[PDB]
């Protein structure tokens, strides 16, 4: 770890407790010094207060406080924070996508897209628009990994959580499998297994994962996954839009899920790239990304009911993470392990909010 940085005390909490996985923290930090504090498309007020629009839709204070205050350093407009309606046109345009992105980002449509590129007073380019989806799927993200690793406020430990035999069971089971059209179905029944001053930067303040206007539980479209890869095509469209992070995204999702240590709680010498697949593979399923490769049942024989549970809190609705739900899974697993799971997720979570986003784009480019 980067022991000597996480406790000098001049990065924030957050910047702290990725520093647990130093691997993924340089990653992590070329894409947010890029996006927050270097030069591309729109001012760095305005980026910070997408920040905000983004950082609202999960009631997340740590990065909403934060980024009020970056903007404010940056000379924002400081009336914009009374709330949105004080905001430029331009700028309220995108809650619309900012919400979606955040809580069911597979109903982003071609409409959505050709709403802010609709030519107008201030219309959004190609260029600010991918930057913006950048900014507002990151900062959703973050918020993923604020709760999910209990990060505290900066303003008077670094978090309420972290810190800075079953084990053998799923040892066991991880073997069986590295060993070796109902594969369709598994899926919608993983898919379908169920489980406040910032109210001014956001609309529809309770549109979130679950719909409350159906009866019965949230499962979003299924989505075969290879219609449209990260990989094949969204990579592309963002280095030919948004290059300078475009490379910092693929780096960044390479970067965790291919973070292992070959270690899985107690033991060394192990391969989790099964396991690792599994909270990956999942947590596109619960946004609606099904792999025709993967048998979805490897989900419940290697996830185990409470990590189903935080997992999905942490990605769907993070806001009501909690201390109990952390400890309640893997139980005999590293801290370390718990917040790399949270690295896991967020960039699961954020390249599937992009991808659908991206599609949009690349629907509307038709
Ligand atoms: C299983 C675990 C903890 C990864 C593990 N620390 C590893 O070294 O691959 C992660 F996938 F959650």
């Amino acid at each position: 770890g980067l022991e000597a940085l996480m406790s000098s005390g001049r990065v924030d909490n957050l910047a702290v407790v990725m520093g647990l996985h130093p691997d993924y923290f340089t990653s992590f930090w070329r894409l947010h010094y890029l996006l927050l504090h270097t030069d591309g498309p729109l001012a760095s007020s305005w980026r910070h207060y997408i920040a905000i629009m983004a950082a609202a839709r999960h009631q997340c204070s740590y990065l909403v406080g934060s980024h009020m205050a970056e903007f404010l350093q940056t000379g924002g407009d400081p009336e914009w924070l009374l709330g949105l309606h004080r905001a430029p046109e331009k700028l309220r345009k995108l809650s619309e996508i900012n919400k979606l992105l955040a809580h069911r980002p597979w109903l982003i449509t071609k409409e959505h897209i050709q709403a802010l590129l609709k030519t107008g007073e201030h219309t959004w380019s190609l260029a600010e628009l991918i930057q913006a989806l950048v900014l507002l799927t990151h900062c959703h993200s973050l918020s993923s990994f604020v709760f999910g690793c209990g990060i505290l406020p900066e303003g008077d430990p670094p978090s309420e959580q972290s810190s800075p035999r079953d084990v053998e069971a799923l040892m066991e089971r991880m073997q069986q499998l590295q060993e070796s059209e109902e594969m369709e179905s598994r899926f919608e029944l993983e898919k379908s297994e169920s489980l406040p001053d910032m109210l001014c930067f956001v609309e529809d303040p309770t549109f979130g994962y679950e719909d409350f206007t159906r009866r019965g539980a949230q499962a979003p479209p299924t989505f075969r996954a290879q219609d449209y890869t990260w990989e094949d095509h969204g990579y592309s469209l963002i280095q030919r839009l948004y290059p300078e992070g475009g490379q910092l995204l693929d780096e960044k999702f390479q970067a965790a899920y291919s973070l292992t240590y070959n270690t899985i709680a107690m033991h060394s010498g192990v391969d989790t790239s099964v396991l690792r697949r599994a909270i990956w593979n999942y947590i596109h399923c619960v946004f609606g990304i099904r792999y025709d490769d993967y048998d979805y049942g490897e989900v419940n024989q290697l996830l185990e009911r409470n990590l189903k549970v935080y997992i999905k809190t942490v990605a769907c609705y993070p806001e009501k993470t909690t201390r109990r739900m952390y400890n309640l899974f893997w139980r005999h697993f590293r801290h370390s392990e718990k917040v790399h799971v949270n690295l896991l997720l967020l960039e699961a979570r954020m390249q599937a909010a992009l991808l659908y986003a991206l599609r949009a784009i690349t629907r509307y480019m038709t």
